[PDB]
């Protein structure tokens, strides 16, 4: 049909939208503590510890493959990547730090985006 092409006009633009929103969040971690996976090779024992691991290279490939449905979908898994960071490592690490500055930081921007979503349907 033509209203499956219309329904992916307004998909399309939730993904070019959530490009830029992770770009803003990603900018938020220039440490690059968050950019990629967990490494098991490093960690073998992580998914012991954390069920759901996520990081950005990880919601960047679901992005460009349109898989987030909706922002609900995408600020689970961003507050993944800061839940499971806070749970692994101890309060007076690096890390833990890291994510509670992205976590700061990243508030006002999704603020930002969850309006711009509502506003632009």
């Amino acid at each position: 049909s033509m209203e499956q092409v219309a329904m992916e006009l307004r998909l399309t633009e939730l993904t070019r939208l959530l490009r830029s929103v992770l770009d803003q969040l990603q900018d938020k971690d220039p440490a690059r503590i968050f950019a990629q996976p967990v490494s098991l090779k490093e960690v073998p024992d992580y998914l012991d510890h954390i069920k759901h691991p996520m990081d950005f290279a990880t919601m960047r490939k679901r992005l460009e493959a349109q898989g987030y449905k909706n922002l609900h979908e995408f600020e689970e898994d961003f507050d993944l990547i800061i839940d499971n960071c806070m749970k692994y490592n101890a309060r007076d690490t690096v890390f833990y730090r890291a994510a509670v500055r992205l976590r700061d930081q990243g508030g006002v921007v999704l603020r930002q985006a969850r309006r711009e979503v509502d506003s632009i349907g």
